[PDB]
Formats: structure tokens, sequence, C-alpha cells
């Protein structure tokens, strides 16, 4: 079994680069694709919570993306740990690093309390961090709040990331991110 997280920001591919690792690892390896909430009725109540109201203090959203993310992984991960199966996740604990930590300004350190309280010790086996420079990102995407706030989230995420860590870089053809994607995911399995 391996645990495999996907972290980026917007623009980085993440949606097209997981779903084309997931078809080829699905030859050699029993995997399943998901993301928080990815049905569990609580996180799914959750995330009602956070998107259907109530224009929201940071800490309690921080609060409710970790409360999300231990149904997430008691519920939906650890299970399919447990029979084997190779699970590719679409943003864990360093979205919210990135995202609540740094670009929403609460602090990397708090959030990363936080998140540690959520995980109690489950960290990824590999991250893949698909690093896309701003511009680039900026790009795939198509205001100067949502730019700076993009260059933030990028900005925090380079803080983040300087061992279970493998940064690729998102800037080249799709094609290529997905390769360079494939063979080190492939690497870490058969090592
Ligand atoms: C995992 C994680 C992600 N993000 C960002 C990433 C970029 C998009 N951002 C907006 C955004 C966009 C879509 C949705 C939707 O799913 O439709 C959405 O809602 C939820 C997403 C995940 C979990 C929950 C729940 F509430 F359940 F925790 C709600 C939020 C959310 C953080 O800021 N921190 C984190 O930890």
């Amino acid at each position: 079994s391996a645990f495999i997280t996907f972290e980026g920001p917007e623009g980085s591919g993440k949606t097209t680069v997981i779903n084309e690792v997931y078809h080829r690892l699905v030859k050699d390896y029993d995997v399943i694709m998901t993301r928080e909430p990815g049905g569990v009725p609580t996180g799914e109540e959750i995330r009602k919570i956070v998107l259907e109201g109530n224009d929201m203090d940071i800490r309690t959203e921080a609060m409710l993306f970790a409360a999300s993310r231990r149904e997430h992984l008691v519920l939906k991960v650890i299970p399919a740990l447990k029979e084997g199966k190779v699970v590719l996740c679409d943003r864990y604990i360093d979205s919210s690093l990135a995202y609540q930590g740094y670009a929403r300004g609460i602090g990397v350190e708090e959030v990363r309390a936080l998140n540690e309280f959520a995980i109690n010790g489950l960290y990824p086996d590999l991250t893949i961090y698909l690093n896309v420079s701003a511009e680039v990102g900026r790009e795939r995407i198509i205001d100067q709040e949502d730019l700076k706030f993009h260059e933030k989230v990028i900005e925090g995420y380079q803080e983040i990331i300087h061992q279970r860590f493998k940064s690729v870089n998102a800037d080249q053809p799709l094609e290529n991110v997905v390769e360079d994607t494939y063979q080190t995911i492939i690497k870490y399995l058969e090592k």
C-alpha cells in the first residue's frame, strides 16, 4: 500500500495529472483516486457549511478543513490502505499550510499544529508537488486580488517544500508533467 498526495496551486494541471497517472497505475496496482471530503457523510456536511455559509472566520474555516481531512482519512484513506491500495489523494495537509497558513495569514506553524492533531502521524508516503510558475499557472486558469492570492499560495508552497516531497516541473507541456509524475511514482512504488 502507498499514500500519495498531490499538491499545487490552481493552474498546475493537477486534475489532469492525477487522472492520467491513475489510468497508467491501474494496470499494475489496485489504485483509487480521492479528494476531501470524498463522499464521507460528515465531511460532506462540513463542506456544505464551508460553501453555503456564512462568510467565515479564517480559523473556523481552517478547523473545518482539518475536521473534513480527519473524517476522509479515517473513513476512506485508512480502509483503502488496509486493503493494500495505492491511494492517490488530491490535496492534503500541505494545502491547509499554503492556503490557510501562508496565503490567508494565520501562520504556517499554527496551521501545522492544527493539522498534526487532525492527521495524528499519518503523513503521506510520497507527495508530488506540481511546481508551476505563477505566470504559466495564470495562463492555465484562463483580477489583482485573485492574482496576488495565487502568488502568495505559490510563495507558501515554496516555504513548505524547503523528504516525502518530489517537485515536478509543471511549466512543461502536460504530457511531460504526466510522464515525470508517473516515473517518480513508479520509482517510489518499486523501491
Ligand atoms: C484541501 C484544501 C483546499 N483548499 C483550497 C484549495 C483550492 C480551492 N479552494 C476553494 C474550494 C474550491 C472548491 C471546493 C469544493 O469542494 O467545491 C471547496 O470546498 C472544500 C474543499 C475541500 C474540503 C472542504 C471541506 F469543507 F469539507 F473541508 C471544502 C473549496 C480550497 C484550502 O484552502 N485548504 C485545504 O485544506
